[PDB]
């Protein structure tokens, strides 16, 4: 029920999965608890609407169930353009994609931990080699440059309430016409922030559903 | 009831027809269904008005027939200017025309499919050779450069509701004074995204009528 | 009841008259009908007010009489400045005058026809030699460059309603102090869009009255 | 009841007087009537307030007296700055003064007449030699350059009503500390638009009082 | 009740005092009256509040008293920044300070007089040598350049009412850490608009109190 | 209950502590009283809301306790970016951090005292060498350049009421991935405005709690 080999989907999942494995330390009496930051893919307005819905105190079980919601990260595509350096598709087209990575947090410390886990890997760019194999052929080698373009710090108060920092990223990637899922599912690998060759998980696995 | 040989009409139809034959795959229980994206030519404000009129659930048969409406594409001319590099018409005038191609979709996946079918052919430009023959004379050969200028991503929510992406295109074309339909209808051919020589269909054939 | 030899008047009429003789083809049951596009000289705000007064369906004999109103063209001066390349007047002062030519239309087709009759003659400029003779002396030869600067496309809806495209033109002309109508009326000729030497008609002849 | 030798006052009057002597022809049956355009010096907002006060139909004795009010010209200073090319005053300081000259008119024809009498003398500048004599000493020779910087066209409707064109002028003049009226009144002459050496009239003669 | 040796205070007082001694001539029947223009140091908003408070007619004794309030001058610091050309304080730090000098007046004539007394001494700059002596040591010589940056003309009406012209000045001065008033009071002299060496009056002497 | 070795935290504390020790002189009859200006770390809006909560005169016990609140300083991070001049962390990444230092005060004199204690040490930059030791290893030497970028002056009145000046600072520092507190606590020293090597106090000591 979705175009699996979509190039946009692959870039969405790649970006999401780079930021999928981020935890914050939270000290308890019995001991330190490390919690994973759940990440979604959605238009920002959408996400924020639904976030205002979850954070709403309707009953007594909600009062507690409120601090499990934050911290979280929302991801979205916001712009793209041709990337000015016989047919077209591997050899493919140099495209350039703009992503907003929106971190939301109830505690400045939460934010500090998270961003400290992101920010140092972009100087200002972070390279990743991606391998996309078609059926059983030799995989393709796509050089992917991800550039940290800018950051944006903001709040939204009520008495605490909610800290929001947004990073903007430029992916220098590759576009080509759709290759039907029926012609075979694309196998994809990439190098993470430590040059560790992870293989790209299916979409359904990286993003929690806002729905 | 229209000036058939209109230069503007030909550019509207040319653009519309390049993007006329775009389908999205939609996986069903019985098997995959492929649906064509219907295309219109209209002022954007107009299109959106009539679209809000259609999207309104008036009766029970409308509730279903709503997701037959989307996806669609609306096309319009939004600007033109002289294209700065004895009488006038073949030799004609280098003109430059600005088109807004507006894709509306209920599902991110629909969008991904469509745009993946448009975007790779503009690097940033796409050439097409056009042949316009007058009655039975030797056809004229007009070199047409179409350049992808920018993209713009947006929403418009209600609880799903509607994704809207707009591509802006610069057509580098040719203008000349009207040649009366009474002097004979122009025969028009062109090269598609695959250098395949289709001949330009009548207006009534490419655009579904917003009316 | 007006300064006949007014320099501004002469430019208003020249511009008005270049665009005075434009017809659109309108296919009927009995056969093709050609209708002339009527031109007025007025502040834009004004013109649109009176146009909203005329187009308002107050009654039934109006219901029909509404589609005789459109299409039309309103012309106006909007800016002027010294034209940086013993006393003053022939030898006169190089002035530069800015005109807004506003085309209004109920049908996209009407617009296409009209503008296709304007646009090809400005690449980006259109020359005209003007001859202004004083009484019976040797006429003066003023070289007039008219440059197409920009175009602007708009609507204004109600259920159709009205298409509005405005061209902006830079006339590079000549200014001098007023020469009394009592010293004799100035004779003026010019070369039209086909270099055919028409002579400049009186104001009352070119523009229908907005009043 | 005012500092007669005021430098600001002198420039205000020079400007007003260059534009003091302007008439429009107004054709009647009995014969042509020439009317002088009255000029005032006032903040623009002020002038317009009082002008809305005069033009209001309070009675029938007012109804006639309305078309004697327009046309008029309001003049005002709107900016000044040092003019970047032992003590201070002749030798004096190069200053630069900015004037808004505002023409108001009930008929486009009136405007054409007036502005046609102003505009050709500024190409883009108009020089005037000014002679300022102290008591009986040798007059000082101040070269004054007046530059037409821009023009601005506007209306203000009610059913006719009122045309407003504003010229902006850069006077390149001279400033020095105040020379008391008790030390003797300054004698001032200048060259008009025709190099005719008029001598600068007292303020009260050039400007009608808005008060 | 204040840090007497404050560097900011010294610059505020220096500026205030250059403009402390400005009079306007006011011709009366009995004879000419010269009135000194009172100067305050305050935030512009503040000053205007209190000015509206003073100018308000609450009783009958106010009616007369009210027309003595204008003219006046309000002064304030509005910006400062480092002034780009072993420890720090004489040798001290080149700072640059921005002052708004705001002249308010009921009569154009009053304004003309005042400004004619300010404006000619800035071409565009006015130099002044300042001497700050510590206890009994050799005085320090600080070169102070004051530059006239821009001017701004405005009104505020009611039936007269009030003219407001503002000069903006860049003082190129010197900052250093605070030298306690207990370590001895700094003695300060400077050169006025005529290179005449006045010594800096205490704050309380230059500015009338807005409080 | 916070990531002690957080880099953002260290820079917040470094900045806060350079400005931790600022006093103003306040003359009493019994003798001069020196009061330390308290510093907080908070988003500006937050600080201002809570400041409006403290400044509200609710009772008589409140009326006195009003002038103990001011003066104060609020500090916050507002922007950051890569600082464009085998793995990453000491060797670490050149980052650039933007801080808004907001000084609030009831008296101009208070402001003058404070800012005079800040401003002279930034010409436009101030260097500090920081030593960060991990457990017991050899310290790291991070060169920290703090640049004064701009200042901004404002009020907020009610009859006095409150002066607000804001300095903006560019810290040219260093980022690296989080080093767990469990791996040992970081020891930090730095050179203050006088090259005095103080050691960085814990967060809890520098900032008063806004909560």
């Amino acid at each position: 029920g979705y175009f699996y080999n979509s190039s946009f989907r692959r870039y969405a999942t790649l970006m999401g999965d780079l930021f999928s494995n981020i935890q914050i330390k939270r000290q308890l009496e019995s001991g330190d608890k490390f919690i994973r930051v759940p990440i979604t893919y959605a238009s920002k307005e959408h996400f924020m609407m639904k976030l205002n819905k979850w954070t709403s105190i309707n009953s007594q079980e909600d009062v507690a169930k409120v601090e499990t919601i934050l911290p979280r990260i929302n991801l979205h595509l916001v712009d793209f353009s041709y990337n000015a350096p016989v047919v077209s598709q591997y050899n493919p087209s140099p495209i350039k994609m703009i992503y907003e990575l929106s971190i939301f947090t109830r505690y400045e410390d939460d934010m500090f931990q998270i961003v400290e886990q992101i920010l140092p890997y972009f100087q200002p760019h972070f390279n990743t080699t991606m391998y996309e194999q078609f059926g059983n052929d030799i995989p393709f080698k796509r050089d992917i440059k991800i550039v940290l373009m800018s950051a944006a710090i903001d709040e939204a108060i009520d008495g605490r309430r909610r800290i929001e920092w947004s990073l903007t990223f430029e992916v220098n990637g590759w576009m080509y016409p759709p290759v039907d899922d029926a012609e075979g599912l694309i196998r994809t690998t990439y190098t993470d922030f430590h040059a560790n060759t992870r293989d790209l998980p299916d979409g359904e696995g990286v993003f929690e559903s806002v729905d």
